[PDB]
Parts: structure tokens; C-alpha cells; sequence
């Protein structure tokens, strides 16, 4: 099945559940708010999508015409939120429900963020640079015509088959072009490279998010016991941005990485990988194989016997055939819909813990949602506020030294910080922030799932909870907008 | 076949015809004439299409989702045309089909306007008039908010579904909502009634557009003599398809003109009489009671009028009306497509086969739409035509009558009176109002329109294939639009 | 000198001219009506002149920088009009020079415009089709960042170095990058082929204008008995569309063209020169060299006898050595600024009349400004009103037949028309209603030139008398404006 | 020579040194990476000027003509940034370069601003506050009919012609006529009057800046072992050329850190104390009456203060006081530009000679500008700084004090109290104000500007040469967004 069929039922299970509460938990007459749940029906489909064609010129003076698609779910929050991807196979149906996923992705983390995606039938790999910035300009400025990129409308993001460059030429075609007179118009793209007006740690969200993720769960005591855990063995399948990074912060942390996948063979090691001499050979020369301290594993990793799997890779890598012969208790969805509705069920009758993809990989989105403020703000975070904070804590400092020394009687120096707090204060930058931001987004977010799984008597199906909790956040903005005309 | 298809195939022809013209002896270098015919393909394929799933709620206190389509097609022109059609079998190609019609449609009129069409998948028996007006109150602010509603970018039409009162709504939804500061609010959409800004005339809109189309082609001596034909109305007979407000409205003005209507049909039984058939009787009879059944003085025809024995044939009915079938059993020597699409390609093929002249439904049917440019216009203009002229007319007309009587009076020594005007004259002047002058200008729209036709179809060697000459007129003149300003940016 | 001086003494003369009358018989207060003359001394500088700098990328990938120069003389009157140059010898005191002659040019046919001039470090002549596209479209968006382009604020014309490939990609630009949502868009530039929005009879505008100027002035019988003049013997020098047109209309209004001059050597006929064949023989191959029926006149046809002379030529070509001997009692100045100050007062010793070019070459900026109306008007001129016009006219003709008819007993048919009113009726088009306007602007300015001059006590000054007109035409404006506050 | 041609020079030397390291792996076909040099040549010119030629009418009912230039240099980043200067010598030529030299001045500290400038060839002895007010307000509303005053597009600032009271007539005019559906209109202008929308800490911002500006490099022992000093204010001693708004704070600041000064100068006679001489009592006397002369403790100096022994000169004061005469003759081993362009560029030759260091004046005076974006974020935010934090601060505090207090007594268990401040900090906690932040933010500025064109300099392999590292520094940086950007077609 695709993801449309699977993201439809997703919301009708959602919506079933969450009904029976909905009706009398929440409401004010005539018992009449059954009839009130046609704002469940207005939720699901999307509001809009627009399909363009348009031409560009090409290098060896011939016409050519290129057609592309943007959809936006869901206009209870203002600014609309997506990334755009250059593809042969994309389609409507993809965009409309990457759009459905986009909305309750962000509603989970609490983003005031709509939802919307867009895609562009072409292919990279056949194309001049210039070719390329021309589709791109020309892409904007049909977008903006129709109203589907202003900053405080629609704020388009990079995918995996775009980058940073083509952010930096949307930004600058729509603030020469249309935002002229805009102040913000800097703020209607997301992802620009740092000269342009990008964030600090934009690169490592993905698998920051991730291990935060990870760690919120497994350091709950009630879920522990009921999966017998607590030391850390974790499997990764797929070597791309998410898994090095998220690898490198779950070494950090004291946990031992035992086998490493991708598209070619694979690599495992009882003893451990250390991630920084598997990027530099990576990087050294094209894939992991051949790494030394090493062993070429055969088969699929799926099947190795670690307590922790992260299969960021293709999609939908797990499914029926393999679900009762793998041996992880605990699986961390980094990509979108990596397992088939069917492995669910066979994983929660093994009591398999799943987290589900819509709130382990936000993020990115949560960053997005920084950099945006950052660029409303005119202004890099903390630069107003290092200095100060750097007197006050000396002042602190000094008040404890001089508090203590008049009690006791010479020789007393409080004054002098740890290492790590010297290094915190001496290399202070902008990402500091966006980090301690992220982590309190995951917890947060981990904290009302959890709730909200607990309030709904379910089990280890925390896809369900998730849904649950997003459905009801989106149906609250809903009912208490009063529903124009 | 589907529409789509015919019109696709229709461009198609069109641009392969015109290629060999439009390259040589059109501009100025390395031959790469050739390779600036990627013009052409950027023609073919729609601009923008957008669809919109909008909630209401009904009376009963429940909600529903009402499904809609809005495609434009060209922007050479930026202010954009088309109708909205509410009904229940609505689609995207559809909708794309006819905004691609429409574009052409509006260029060869020489009407500076763009392709546009609107489509809402809801019938109108099953709502009420205040459910259907919160339905178009919302579908209007949808399109006002993507920009698909303005005075300068789109501007929506009436259609067979919908009427003024919806354009009524929706005017007065935009002037209060998001045009209120702009000025011309008012000249959003076309159709509305007089008193919210509607032009007089609008109702007999499509009759008239319809004479003048086979007007302009009957006189005319170098056709007359290849479908072996007397120039010029008197002793024709015509019949008519239909008794819509086209049908009725053609039938009158034909009738008014010297031409004698012998057989009615519709889509029950049908009707026949050598004698003539009166339209003001006929009228009287179909707004009585039901349809023109038991109508006096009318034999109930038996079998397809089609075949009858006439000099014209006005299929203003349903689509596709003439197939491969019938088309070599058909008496009529010309046939005037009042609605859209009423032949096939085949039948098409078997009338050129024996010369059966075939005025194409792109110009015929255009009326409505110069009438449609003739109230954008008063509405931008803030006022009626005529309201600041016909006082001064009549006083120049006056003082030359009078000047004409006093100049014949000083060669004689009686009394002469040329100041006294015509009674058709007098009642002229007295009537005069704004229908006047907007059918003057679709009569002068339908002979510029009909005459570069008959030039284009001239040009390239056509005979009786108006259709291609019409399209490759359309073509020509959206080429030169593109090629003019420049393209590349 | 140079124009910037010529205006100024012009400018200064007039004003010295109009102070005394004007303080006495305007207003209805302490004899300080004298100190309001600073009103005066606000006309005469330019209000706002900007510099550009802006780069290209030229076709081998090389970078290059383009200096222009806008400037905008008078506010009094909210749309500005002005040409656009391409030359390598452009300076900022042309360009001021040119804007000031343009607002008393507008002022003197009454047309509600200022006066604007803008051009370009260009030599045409080393640059591709498409540089030069990439150079039109920056300048645009340069000139429209800063206001200096709206359909309500400025609108700029073609002049001798550009032509209506350029005005199209002008109004393209405007209309797709800023004028996107303005509904007058296409109104912002004057010039623009038909199929883009332009008018008929653009092309021969000035021959009509100086054929209606010379007209006006020869059927007054006031000045000819000054002259003693009342066939008609014309020679003009330069062989321009100007000089061509102009040619063409005097011949067919039965004058005769004794010698035609240009760059290259002069054509001499006492019989006259056909303006259709030489014209033909022109096109062909060259210029008029070699022409049959025409003898290779040999000197300056300046000193050449005839009635009229047009210099519609190259900068300065009459003088004070040459002024003497001169034999043309009348010289209509088609181009800009042809004679020398001490060439005018040599003149005036000997009474020559000088037609100004002030008035003369005004038909550009008439049909200009009818061309602004049609593009605000979104509609043709006579589209809605011929066939009207027509019913009218044969409705009147039948009148007069039946009225006719009742007198007597066979049949007269007063319903046909002239052959020439025949023609006109076929072919009714928007030509017709431009010649139309033009002509009655012309007759008008003349009239009121007339006037001005009589009321000065001014001889066959006319230049004075024009520029004059103009001043009290401006100043009469900011006087009832209030001069803000 | 002028600073037209002395800028020029300044870019040309930056240019060249950076081109062949920029062209080299520090960017990553075909060896076009030095033809793509152009970029360099666009910078250097100004992108935009305008002159402008507006009417007043005088106090006694006479109408007068006053000329004005406003030049923007670049547009890289859209809020430009300026001074407005009233003086009957201004000409395009000057406001060109100082334009140039602003672009520089905001990039070297890391300021999100363009380049711009503004003249006003006027003189303001001779007219009423009237006339002024009323010029200032034509002026205003001509640059804004213009696109050149708005909040995201130019922010004027004062200069030392122009005080607050024009600032606070133009930030009025924009409110009341232009911007008055902007909701940041009052953001238009910078140094208002607090009343109006200023910032606290505003009068002395260009001192303390030069202070800090000083202090990074005293304390950084490579260059000092060079110039062979000791790190620190210690034993330090300074002599200041000028008794402004910046000779006045900077004196008092670098006494404030244990700095004694030797001598003092302006236009008049001097001043000369080895045992020091006080700010306070200084300035006190200079506003009491007249200028700094008869006062007391203070041995009236005769000569030039220029060849005076200091450890360190601060000149701030008129154009190009020192020049190659006076370079053999000066004693002091650092010189900090606190004017603008005090030196000329022969005299740097014999300085870079003897190991005299210079630091740049477009580093050193910057804290203007720095304090300028910091008032121009303030009026975006629509509210003063801190407001909402300095509370929650205090109770921060306090809890961590009491939590050692606890931890403490929990360890031992009579009384101790760790809750009690320090006097400094007690009182740094009471008076808790804007200013705080808006002089924190300064230095952090001003520390990390230094540490870049430390960098910089060693980078390039460059001694005691820091006017140039920070050109090539600048010039860096402005390439980073030109190349970056794509340059748009």
C-alpha cells in the first residue's frame, strides 16, 4: 500500500477513538454534538492544490516546459510549512498526503505551522546549473503570483533532492522581485546557507531530534519494565545524514554501535564503530566497504540481535515476511514509514515498542520553525545576551567568595568555573540555543504523548497516541475559531 | 470522442498548418526558425489549475465539503474569462478543455481577454436558495484569497447552471470582503443584474451574435456560388434544434429578416409546417404550459428533423448531435453549430466530402462573450454609454436638417420642410438607450471577425474548412502576442 | 553654447518678460506681489535627478558595469514624459537641459504632463540582442525600485537610439516584476508595438504635426501680408521620417519641393521631386545619391531660393555667418534647437519668420499622450461608435430623400454618398481619430500662440511669445495649487 | 588628496592583496574563478544618488531654494544606514565616499546595513528654528516620495550638524504622512529623543567604543611584545587631541580603568600635568565658561602635543592632523584614530617604518553605528529591553544563593549567610536599566570585531599593517553574500 492509503487510515482510526471522548468530555445541548463531528470530515481532506506549467530555455536554445504541484492541507495556522523535491516520480497524490503527514507532524510539537508540500517533475542529474536556477526563479515567481510563498503564507523548505542553493535563489528572486516593499521578505524560504540568513545547527537537527527522541522513552521507568531493559546496543541501517549523526550523539553518550547497513553490504563489529573513522572513510572514498576492524556481515542486519534498531533508510524496509524474525525490542522509525501496517500488529503482539516516525524526526521542522523566528527577529539569538549573562554569573561567583570568606575567617576561590562551564562560556554561539530549544521541544512532546496514551488506555501503540494527540489539538483550534461565515 | 480530444486535435492541425507559414515569412538568422516553433508547445497546455474542498453547513445543523475546480489557461492576456458551471459531473479535463477553448474563442473576436473555467461538483435541486448562496459567498472568498477573482486577473462569467443572482453574490462578496478598497470591485464578474451594474441587451446576447454570424457568410457571392445558392436572405428556409433562449432568440431575429423557420425540434416531439412557423405565437405557447406539444397549427413531425429538407440547420442542442451515422443522410447545405461541439471529426470529413458548408462553433457562439468585454468595460468606466451624447446628437442632427432646409429655401423663392426625419428615424432617436450602442458593437465585432476568417481561410488555400481557418487564425494572432513581447525573462 | 544655456537664456528672457505684466493684473495686498516672483525662480531647476549603476554578464562570461542618468524636472503635474537615450556621449546636464525643454513643450499643446529624460553609457553598436535585453530589463527594475517608472508617475518614450524592441521589453518587465497587481500595468511606457498595446499612426505623427504647424501659420492672413507672401515652394534639408513625412504631406497638399539636402550631397529639380519615388529609390540601395530626374545640386541648399525652409537636420545648422544669406522668408524648425540666438536676431533685422521648434515637433508627444488614454481606457478608439456613426448618417440621408420626395411626384437618391465619404466610412479605424486630435491640438496651440503674441507686443518673435505661453501656463498652475505647506 | 581618491585607494590595495587568495581552493571550472573578478569591480562603485531642489517659504513671506544629495552605495543588505549633514561645503563627491566608507564600517562589526549618506548644502546660523523645522520636513517628505527613508529600506542617523530635534520632525513627518498604516514607521529614523523612541546609553556610545576598541589590543601580548610595552592600563599613559562628545568619554573611561592622562589638547592652547588631570573636574570647568583654558593644576603647554611623549595618542579631532612632517617627530608608540581619517596615507609609511602602530578608525569609531542598530531593534520590538527579564533574574538569583545557603548548613550544621551580595553587584541589581544591555552588547561587538581582524591579519601575513587587514576583511565579507546571493537576472 501507499502512503495515502496508510496515512487515510491512520486518521480514521485516530478519529474513531477520539470521538467517543471528544463528544461529552469537551463540549458545552440536544446531544446534538455527534452532528458536530462533521468537523472531523472538514479536517481530513486538503484545502488546496495548485499544478503548474511553465517554460524555460535551456542552454542550446531550445523551449522546454516543466510542471510542478503545491498543496497546503490545512489553514487553521496562518503560515503553511513544506519542502520542495525535484523528481521524475512525483505525483499529486504523494504531494497531498506528504501535506496530510506535514500537518500533524507539526501540530505534535506544538510548530504553529500549517501543512504543505511541493514537487517538480524533473531531473536533476540532466540539467546545467544555470538550467537550473532558471526552473527554480521561474518556479518561484509562479508560485508567488498565486499566492503560495509569501513569509507570513507559505514557507517552502529543502528536501533531500534539493539544497541550500536553490533556498538562496528562491530568497533572492522573491525579495527582488514581489517582496520588494516586505521587511520579512528574507523569511519566506527556509534553509538558506548562513551568509543569506540561514540558523546555526541546521545540519544536525534531523539526528539530534532523534537521539532526543530515543532518550526521552528509554529513561522512563513504567515502559522499561514492561520491555525488561535497564547496557546499549544499537543497530543502524542506512549511513546518511540522520544515521551519522544520530549515531555519533548515541556514542557520545555511552552506547555501543554494533552493526552499520546501507544500499551495498553491510559492516559488523562486537567490539564497536567509531563514528569518526567510519565518516572519514566514508568520505575518504565512496561507501563503508572495505572499512578495517570490520567484518563484511551477510544477510540483512534487521535479523542481528541488538536492543536498539534504527532503520533510516528506504521505504518501507520492514514488512510481514520479516517482522516475526527480527530480534530488536525496540525500533526508532528515522525515516518516513519505514514499516507496513500488518509488522505493527506483529510487533505489538511480541510487545514490541515502535516510536513512531510523525514525532522522532520533527527536528528539522523544529529548526525550521527557529530559523524562521530568527529571521522575523532581524537579529542572531543571544547576542544581546552573553555578556551580561557572562558579569552575572561572575557576580554570582564573587558574591559566593566573598560570603564565604567573611565566615570563615583567607585563601578561597569560588570564583574559578569547571572546565566545561569555562568552555560553555568562552565558545558561547547561536546554536547553543537552538539545541536547548530542541531538546525542550522533544521532551515536551514526548511528556503529553505519553499522556495521552496513558489517558486512552493504550499500550505500546504509541503511533495511535500520537495521532490521537495531534487530531485533538487540531479539533481544538477548530471549535474554538467559531468556523467563519 | 471527448472534447478534449477534438480540441487537442483541432491545435494540433492548426499549428502544423501554420508552421510552414510562421517560419520563413515571419521575422528577420542560422535557421533556427525551426527551433523557435517551441512557441507553439508552450501554447497547448494550461497554465494554473486549482482545486478547492471548501465546508459549509446545511440548514439541518450539518456539515458538508463541497468540491471545485478552477483552471486558467493563458495569461498573455492577464485579464482572464470563463464561466462556472455547477453540477455534479464536473472533472479537471473538463474544465482544462474548455479554458483552452475559451482562449481561442476570445482571440479571434480580437477580445483581450484570457481562458478561464470554473466548476463546483453540486447540483442545484437538492439545496436551498440559502444553502446555494453561502455556498457561492465561500467559493468566492477561496478564489479571492489564491487570486483567481480579481477585477484585473479573472474575472467569472454565468453560465447554463448558474444565473445573475449567483453573480450578484458574488460581487457584492468580494466589493465587501476583499475589494474594498479597490475601485473597480464592481467589475469582478460579468452577468450581474441592472441594478447591482449589468448592461442592457445581455438576455438576446447569443441570437443576435448568431445572425450576424450567418448573415455576414450568406451575402457573401464567392461562397454562394460554390454551394450553388442565391446571395442574400428571402425564399431561405431554416430549421432549428432546439428552443432554448439561443434557439428562440435566432429564430426571431431570422424570421425578422425575411426567412421562413418550417420545423421546431427539442427534446420531445417535434414540429413542421411549409406555411412558417411564428416565433412571438410559438413563445406565447412554451411559456403557457410545458413545452411547444400540442402547439396549433403544427404537425407533429415524425423521426429526426436533421434530415429534413432545409437551406439551414441551427443544431443548438446537446453535444454531438451529428455523427458518422447520419452525416451522409443530412439535406441541409449549411449548418450553423449554435452550441459547442454538435459534429464529430467524421462528419466533419463526409460534409467537406460533399461541400456541406460548416460555420464553426468558435465564432458563431462569441457574442456572449464581446457583450461579456462591453460590461467589464462600462463597469470600468463608471457609467452608461450614451448617458453623456444622445442630447447632442439630436442637436447636431437638428441643426443639419435644418441647415439643409435653409439651403434649399434660398435657390427657390415655397416652403420646404427636409427637418422632418423618418418615422423609423424619430423613433429611433426617441428610444435611444445603451442596447443600442452594445449591439452596434457586436455587429461590428461579427464582420471584422467573419472577414479575417474568410482572409485567413483564403490565405492558405482552405476551402470550406472554416474550423481550421478560424483555429489557425487564433494562433496566429496568440504567436505573434508571444513572439512580439519578447518571451524569454 | 550648449542647450543647458540655451534654456536658461531662454527661461530667463521669458520670465523678465512676463514679471511685469503678470504682478499687475493676476490677483486681487501691500504691494508684495513683487516678492511672490520666487515663484518663479522654483520653476526654473530640476527637482529630482538620479545616477545608476548596475551590472550585467555579458555573453562570454565576462562581468560588465552600466552607468544611466533619470532626471524629472516639474511635479505640477503628476505623470512625467520623457525619452530614453542610448548613446555613449550622455552627461547629466543634457539630460536636465532636455526634461526642462519638456515640461514647457507639454505645457505649450496642453498636455497635463511634466518633463522627464533619461540615458544610458551605451554605444549600441558592440552589443548582442540579448545584452541589450538584459541591459533594458535591469534598467527597468532599477528605475522602478526607486519611482521613477508607475503608469501615474513616470512613463517613458522611445527617442532616436531605441525603438519599440525595447519599450516591449519595458512594459514586460513592468507588468510581470512590480506592476503585477496594478491594473494599468502596460500603461507605463509609451512606444510599444500594436500587438503589445500600441496605436496607429505613431509612426507618422511628426510629419503631420509639422504640416499642421506650417498650415496654421501660412493661412494667417496677418502675418503673410507682413511677409507679402499669398504657388507654395518648400526645400527641405535631412532626409529623416520627419523630413520624409513632412515632405509627403506638403506634396500632397499642393506644394512643391524644389530641393531635398542630407549628410551626403543635395538633389536639385525646378520641377519638384516626387516624394513616393524618391522614397522608393532610397530603400533601395543607399541614399538618395544618383537619383534620376534630379540634378547633383553643388553647395549648401541653406542659401538655396524658396519660400520654406524645414531643417529637419543635424544639430546647429544655421548660424550667424550663413544668417545673411539666407532667402527663405520662412524657416520651421523640425528638429531640436537648429539656429544660433544671433541667427534670430539677424532674422528679426530682415523679417524671416522662425516657427519655434517649441511647437513645431509637439505631434510626437500628442500621440504619446493618446496613447497613455487608449491603454488606461482598455479599449480601441471607435470600436463602439462606427457602425452607430454610420446608422446615423444613412438615417439622415434617407430623411432628406423621403423629405425631398414629398415635394414632387419622380425619384432622387441624396442617399449615396461622396466617393471620399464613401472611402471614409469603409475604412473607419483609430488612425483617423488620432490625425483628428492632433490636428485640433495643433490648430488650438497655434490659436493661443497667436494671441500671447499680440498681447506682448511681440513681432514675428514667436519663440518668445511660446515660451512665454508656457511660463504663465505653469505658473498660473502653482499659484491656484496653494504652493503647499 | 581627498578621501574620494584615499578610499579608492584603500579598495584597490584590498582588492589586489585578496584577489589571488580568492581565486585559489578557497572557492570551490575551467579556470574561469579569476574572470569572475567582475564581482569585485561591482562593489566598488555606488549604486544610487539623488539630488533633490525643493522650495521654502522664509519668515518674512519670501520663497528660498534649498539643494540636497542622498547617495546609497550598496544594496547587499536592504536597510541602509547614514548620516544626514548640514553644511554649506557638501558636495556629491563627499557623500559618494562616505557612503563607500559606511558599507565598510557596518561590515567590519558584523551590522546587517548598507551604505548611505545625506547632504544638505545649508547653513544653519542663518535661519529660525521655524525654517529649519520647516526644511526638515520638505526634506523628509521628498526622500520618502522617493523610496529613501523607509524603515526597511534607509534609516537616517545625526551627525555632528544635526541633533535630535530633526530626527524627532522626521520620525513625525514618516508617521503622519507616509507611514501611517506601517506599524513601524516611528523605525524609520535612529537617535531620537527617549521620549520619541530612543535608546538609553546613546550619548556615549562612540567613547566607550573607542575605550574597548583600545583595550582588546593593549591586552594582547603578541603585539605588545612587538611594539615592546607591557599588557595593561598600569603605567599606561595617553594624550588626547580633541575635547568632544569622543575625547570627553574616552578620557573619562580610560581613568575609570586606571589610565592617567598626560596632556590634553584642542583647538586652543594645551594642557599639560605628569601627575594627571581629572575628567570630572575638567569638564566642569569647560562648561562653567569658555573653553579648557586658565585651568588651575594645569601648566599651560606651549607647542605641538602631537610630538608630546605618551604611550598611546588619541586624535580626535579635524582632518588629517598628522602627515609626513609631523610622522619622524611623534614619540608614541600606538595611535588610535578616534576621528575619521586623521592620517595620511605617506605618514603610515614612516609609522609601519618605527613600529608605530595605528588602529584604523574604521574599527575604532564604530560603536555609533553599533549602538544605531541597537536602537533601530528596540523600535521593532516595540518595547525596551529587559523589561520582561529583569525581574526573573533577581529571583533566579536569589534561589541559587539560598540553595548554596542550604547545601552549606545541610554540609556543617551555626549560620551561614551566602544570600548577601557583593556592594557592586547589590547595587548593579537595583539599578537595572537598558543601558546595561545596550553597553554589554557593544563590547561583545567590539571583542569579536577585533579577535576577526586579529585573524585577519595574521592570515595574510600583514605586521602592524590593520587598516588593511580590516579593508581586506570588509571587502571578504561583502563577497561572501555577492557570491552566495547568485546575482539575480
Amino acid at each position: 500500500p501507499n502512503f495515502f492509503k496508510m496515512v487515510e487510515g491512520f486518521f480514521d482510526r485516530g478519529a474513531s477513538i477520539v470521538e467517543d471522548k471528544l463528544v461529552e468530555d469537551l463540549r458545552t445541548e440536544e446531544q446534538k454534538r455527534n452532528r458536530v463531528r462533521g468537523i472531523l470530515r472538514i479536517i481530513k481532506p486538503c484545502n488546496h492544490v495548485l499544478s503548474l506549467s511553465f517554460p524555460i530555455r535551456r542552454d542550446d536554445g531550445s523551449w522546454e516546459v516543466i510542471e510542478g504541484y503545491r498543496a497546503q492541507h490545512s489553514q487553521h495556522r496562518t503560515p503553511c510549512k513544506g519542502g520542495i523535491r525535484y523528481s521524475t516520480d512525483v505525483s499529486v497524490d504523494e504531494v497531498k498526503a506528504l501535506a496530510s503527514l506535514m500537518t500533524y507532524k507539526c501540530a505534535v510539537v506544538d510548530v504553529p505551522f500549517g501543512g504543505a508540500k511541493a514537487g517538480v517533475k524533473i531531473n536533476p542529474k540532466n540539467y546545467t546549473d544555470n538550467e537550473l536556477e532558471k526552473i527554480t526563479r521561474r518556479f518561484t515567481m509562479e508560485l508567488a503570483k498565486k499566492g503560495f510563498i509569501g513569509p507570513g503564507i507559505d514557507v517552502p523548505a529543502p528536501d533531500m533532492s534539493t539544497g541550500e542553493r536553490e533556498m538562496s535563489w528562491i530568497a533572492d528572486t522573491y525579495a527582488s522581485t514581489i517582496g520588494h516593499y516586505d521587511i520579512n521578505a528574507h523569511a519566506c524560504v527556509t534553509g538558506k546557507p548562513i551568509s543569506q540568513g540561514g540558523i546555526h545547527g541546521r545540519i544536525s537537527a534531523t539526528g539530534r531530534g532523534v537521539f532526543h527522541g530515543i532518550e526521552n522513552f528509554i529513561n522512563e521507568a513504567s515502559y522499561m519494565s514492561i520491555l525488561g531493559m535497564t547496557d546499549k546496543t544499537f543497530v543502524v541501517q542506512g549511513f546518511g545524514n540522520v544515521g551519522l549523526h544520530s549515531m555519533r550523539y548515541l556514542h557520545r553518550f555511552g552506547a555501543k554501535c554494533i552493526a552499520v547497513g546501507e544500499s551495498d553490504g553491510s559492516i559488523w563489529n562486537p567490539d564497536g564503530i567509531d563514528p569518526k573513522e567510519l565518516e572519514d572513510f566514508k568520505l575518504q572514498h565512496g561507501s563503508i566497504l572495505g572499512f578495517p576492524k570490520a567484518k563484511p556481515y551477510e544477510g540483512s542486519i534487521l535479523e542481528a540481535d541488538c536492543d536498539i534498531l534504527i532503520p533510516a533508510a528506504s521505504e518501507k524496509q520492514l514488512t510481514k515476511s520479516n517482522a516475526p524474525r527480527v530480534k530488536a525490542k525496540i525500533i526508532a522509525e528515522g525515516a518516513n514509514g519505514p514499516t507496513t501496517p500488518e509488522a505493527d500488529k506483529i510487533f505489538l503482539e511480541r510487545n514490541i515498542m515502535v516510536i513512531p516516525d510523525l514525532y522522532l524526526n520533527a527536528g528539522g521542522v523544529t529548526v525550521s520553525y527557529f530559523e524562521w523566528l530568527k529571521n522575523l527577529n532581524h537579529v542572531s539569538y543571544g547576542r544581546l545576551t552573553f555578556k551580561y549573562e557572562r558579569d552575572s554569573n561572575y557576580h554570582l561567583l564573587m558574591s559566593v567568595q566573598e560570603s564565604l570568606e567573611r565566615k570563615f575567617g583567607g585563601g578561597t576561590i569560588p570564583i574559578v568555573p569547571t572546565a566545561e562551564f569555562q568552555d560553555r562560556i568562552s565558545g558561547a554561539s547561536e546554536k547553543d540555543i537552538v539545541h536547548s530549544g530542541l531538546a525542550y521541544t522533544m521532551e515536551r512532546s514526548a511528556r503529553q504523548i505519553m499522556r495521552t496514551a496513558m489517558k486512552y488506555n493504550l499500550g505500546l501503540d504509541l503511533r495511535t497516541a500520537a495521532y490521537v494527540n495531534a487530531i485533538e489539538k487540531v479539533f481544538k483550534v477548530y471549535n474554538e475559531a467559531g468556523v467563519t461565515f
